[PDB]
């Protein structure tokens, strides 16, 4: 078993993802003008989660339509995105043809959301998000020992286990985290279907042993999180309750996301694999 | 290993889900009036998948708003009703206070959808769905041997494996099928995230995985090339039907049957038999 408190363990991080994670807040493009409303947003790859979290309509025939064509969108036909009426189309993505450029990164979702909140007059919400992530990073860096580092601690829980992520406060966070663990930790993880509690209650009855390798990760607060624990504690090998820091829903979602990003990073180190992306052309 | 072609293997099906699966087409409430348009639908639990399949908007200021209260909404349903403007609210679900009743059932999604199509003037679309399911049904019944029954055959492939469902033609289908396998087969399965293909490439290297590609599409073919070398077993499920909506429901129906047979292979009752009663009460 690798030791997250020993320098040697970090040599596999050849692209310095640890640094990017630390400096994430305040990075990414900023709106250089006031886009005409109404505002709409449709995202692909690294821009989908942000588009959803924003709560904006996914289309429009007037005002501004932000097409977040993000990286890691293999086969999602983002370029296919055709009737837009008199709406101004603003392309934000990694491709050379975009109007606002954002290079591909597992952390890009933060940047897309940041750009979007700023373009829709939600700088205040953005402040609470940045505030929440900054308070989180205090305990997440590699210089913070396992006992005081929740991401390192959680990584040891997920080591050699099958993570099951559930985030009642906002279901799509589940997919975003599953994506983080695949892309960064290069590991398999699961998310429940829309009828999650139902899934937890009867999905492990055929073979109770299916729960032996499971690590249920309950992300955030809510009655459903409580009911989920009541159902899963006695049906799975391990269960973690992750607090959602932040003064509001979006801040809480992003704080959970950011902590899981740090967790995926440490899990990659525990498996001794590079947390970074593969070169796609070499 | 239990044999799906031996009669005693079905004794555990106490509530007779095989019969319900067989008679599904044509069951469920029928609208008794011409609901004034425009139409909108918001679904929960057993009604969510159907709401999404209909393609109807999730909210309306005028006309009729169909609230598909299929469970687990923890009071939200009532809230939206309150929030609902000049739109007429029509509650469809299992609680005694609803306007249109649809009792709990793993197969209720079909019944909710049927109601919505009939309520929004889409009788012909419904006919294509029913036609597809009736065609599917011909080779899925218990009397159809394994060598000729796709659901029985697939069940054996999923036995003691962790199925991974991917449905490019309509991503929400994966979640609905994952639900069928938990409620009917009482078994665990998973779905890929929004960026599915990227996931297959880096995240796949518990029981061995069984990739189940649901339906046609270019992304399905790409998915196959990627998963082929990365998973223990891979199945391509063809979708019966003359249009996308019919194909989705046909896939869903064949998976319900598959989940049914998988439960029998594990020797557990595929029916609900009171396991969800308590849960519905506290949610």
């Amino acid at each position: 078993m690798r030791d997250l408190d020993r320098e040697e363990t970090y040599l596999v991080d050849r692209t310095g993802l640890a640094l990017e994670l630390r400096d994430l807040v305040g990075t990414g493009p900023v709106p250089g003008e006031a886009y005409p409303g109404p505002h709409a947003a449709l995202g692909y790859g690294e821009g989908q989660f942000a588009a959803l979290l924003s709560g904006l309509p996914d289309w429009g025939e007037e005002g501004t339509l932000f097409l977040l064509e993000g990286g890691y969108d293999l086969g999602e036909a983002a370029g296919m995105a055709a009737e837009t009426g008199r709406a101004r189309v603003v392309r934000v993505g990694f491709r050379p043809g975009v109007e606002v450029h954002i290079p591909p990164s597992p952390l890009a979702p933060y940047r897309y959301l940041r750009f979007l909140l700023l373009a829709t007059g939600r700088e205040e919400v953005l402040r609470s998000v940045d505030e929440a992530l900054l308070e989180e990073r205090r305990r997440l860096g590699p210089e913070v020992p396992v006992e005081e580092n929740p991401a390192k601690f959680l990584a040891y829980t997920l080591l050699e286990r099958l993570p099951l992520f559930y985030s009642p406060l906002f279901r799509p966070l589940e997919g975003a985290v599953q994506t983080l663990f695949a892309r960064v930790a290069k590991s398999l993880s699961l998310t429940p279907p829309p009828s999650a509690l139902e899934f937890f209650l009867v999905g492990l009855e055929a073979r109770h042993e299916q729960g032996d390798p499971l690590a249920a990760v309950l992300l955030g607060p809510g009655e459903e999180a409580a009911l989920a624990k009541e159902i899963l504690e006695s049906r799975v090998d391990a269960l973690a309750e992750v607090p959602a820091t932040g003064a509001n829903r979006l801040a809480q979602v992003m704080a959970l996301w950011y902590r899981m990003a740090w967790t995926a990073y440490y899990l990659a180190l525990l498996y001794g694999v590079d947390p970074g992306d593969h070169g796609l052309l070499e």
